[PDB]
């Protein structure tokens, strides 16, 4: 076995507000320890299925949506209890402590929604 | 115009080792400041098109390798001279310093590899 490849993804973390364990593709323990988390998925199984409720972290986030073409997905991110849209590709900053959550309105094979947590707690 | 959302992506930088620049979709200078950086790209039309020649950065990375399907996509990393295979999905960790790059050997529509750059220089 690889020590400088991990394989065994995702790693299905619970995670406040969710219904399913949220994906994980990088954890905090990884390669003797990282900075950063990283959560996400592929939307075509998505649309119109929110993943969580709205939740918090302790850490600073942002959410990436991209797709194979150019504004082939569109979510809205509920960020302090209003929606704000995006149109693939975009990054949304999600700042520490503050409620949100994401819904898929439109994609396609290949979308991806991916939370990535600037620090190592949840 | 959202100051918590970028949709301007991907954003082109030229980076050592690559014939075209790479497609950035955080940069360090985002949202006030962020202690990473993320390039990356759908790999469909990348089918043995290898974005790079061995190239370093003063910084630890990451490669993450997902895809719509399960085994959906196949890299090859190059690190430190010799080849590492990735089966999607899969993330491997690329020292600071080392000599690195990768080619896809297969891949689907939705298919994506990211590389997660931990710090704040290229």
């Amino acid at each position: 076995a690889d020590p400088e490849i991990v394989e065994g993804l995702p790693i299905p973390l619970a995670v406040a507000g969710h219904h399913q364990p949220a994906p994980f593709y990088l954890t905090a323990d990884m390669f003797g320890g990282l900075p950063v988390q990283l959560a996400g998925g592929e939307l075509s199984t998505l649309v119109g299925k929110p993943v969580a409720a709205p939740h918090t972290h302790p850490v600073d986030e942002l959410y990436l949506l991209v797709s194979p073409n150019k504004g082939g997905a569109r979510i809205e991110v509920q960020l302090d209890g209003r929606r704000h849209e995006l149109l693939s590709p975009a990054v949304m900053r999600i700042p520490a402590g503050s409620e949100h959550c994401f819904l898929t309105l439109e994609a396609e094979v290949g979308s991806y929604c991916f939370g990535i947590l600037l620090g190592d707690r949840l």
